């Protein structure tokens, strides 16, 4: 069996929490706090260990962008430090490829980065890769096809529709077809050899449609809509459907987790997270 992992999150200051939800009988369980809180973090997950990447601790007497990288282990309830990034990186987008963790855009104070790292779990190290073409902050990211696709964001100007792929064996990005809506703070992931990017901010309001994008027709189409709007949420695939976990809709940050059937092309409540929170770092093993 497998969990649906939740790191981190924002409530009126950056949480420490570790959750992790068993969809097979709704239960949840309080694992070990994170050492340092963050949200605007991403998970994920390399040979069974979960990765907090990034984020920011905002605290009632400070805010502390974060370069960190830790790993937790399930199997000893354990988080240790790892090796961090070049350069911290909050609202930050993570995705793996051969068990290397890519940390994509982000931000660091008055700085949106458009810098992509890699991470080698092997050699615990950290290298820059090429850049991309946008600088993105809240910006979503999926693996498919061996390609890094970065999706939406905001760029410090503008909230962006926008959305690149990076080929690894090339080093070198390349835009794509844009989404119908700006997204800033989606929930980005794969299901079915298909993108899709839930949620966000638009520039004006949260968001509740949601969007895929087809590789072999290179074109997005809207699916069916939340029931929540939503920015700032958590996102991942688990036996075939998408859950969300969380996020904003302008005045309430949300415990809400939907499911999308994409066989019914339906979303539906499941559970509820112990207490809401927006900017959780989500992942399954
Ligand atoms: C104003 C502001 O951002 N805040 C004041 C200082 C602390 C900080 C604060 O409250 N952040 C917490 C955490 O939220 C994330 O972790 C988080 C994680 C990933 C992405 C994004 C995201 C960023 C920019 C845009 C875009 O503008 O296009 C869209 C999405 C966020 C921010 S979600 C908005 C909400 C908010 O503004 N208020 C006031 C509660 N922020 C949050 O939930
Ligand atoms: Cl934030």
């Amino acid at each position: 069996g497998r969990l649906i992992y939740t790191a981190g999150g924002y409530f009126r200051q950056s949480l420490s929490y570790l959750e992790a939800y068993n969809p097979s009988d709704g239960t949840w369980l309080r694992l070990a706090d994170l050492q340092v809180p963050r949200s605007g973090l991403a998970g994920c997950v390399v040979g069974g260990l979960l990765y907090a990447v990034g984020g920011r601790n905002n605290s009632p007497d400070g805010n502390t962008d974060s370069s960190a990288l830790d790993c937790y282990n399930p199997m000893t309830n354990q988080w240790s430090p790892c090796a961090p990034m070049s350069v911290p990186r909050n609202r930050i987008g993570v995705g793996v490829i051969d068990g290397h963790i890519y940390a994509v855009g982000g931000s660091h104070g008055c700085i949106h980065h458009n810098s992509v790292e890699r991470y080698e779990p092997e050699r615990d190290e950290w290298h820059l890769v090429a850049p991309m073409l946008t600088r993105r902050i809240g910006v979503g990211v999926a693996v498919l096809n061996r390609l890094l696709y970065a999706v939406g964001g905001f760029d410090g100007t503008n909230r962006l529709n926008s959305a690149e792929c990076y080929y690894p064996e090339r080093n070198e990005w390349r835009m794509i077809t844009a989404m119908n809506t700006i997204r800033s703070g989606a929930g980005v992931c794969v299901l079915h050899n298909c993108i899709y990017a839930a949620g966000g901010y638009d520039g004006q309001d949260q968001l509740n449609s949601v969007e895929r994008y087809d590789v072999a027709t290179a074109t997005w189409t809207f699916v069916a809509p939340m029931k929540h709007r939503r920015s700032a949420l958590g996102i991942t695939v688990h036996q075939g459907r998408i859950y969300v976990l969380g996020g904003y809709d302008g005045h309430t940050f949300l415990d809400s987790v939907e499911c999308y059937d994409p066989d019914t092309d339906t979303w539906s409540e499941v559970t509820r997270m112990t207490s809401g929170r927006s900017g959780v770092g989500v992942a399954v093993t």
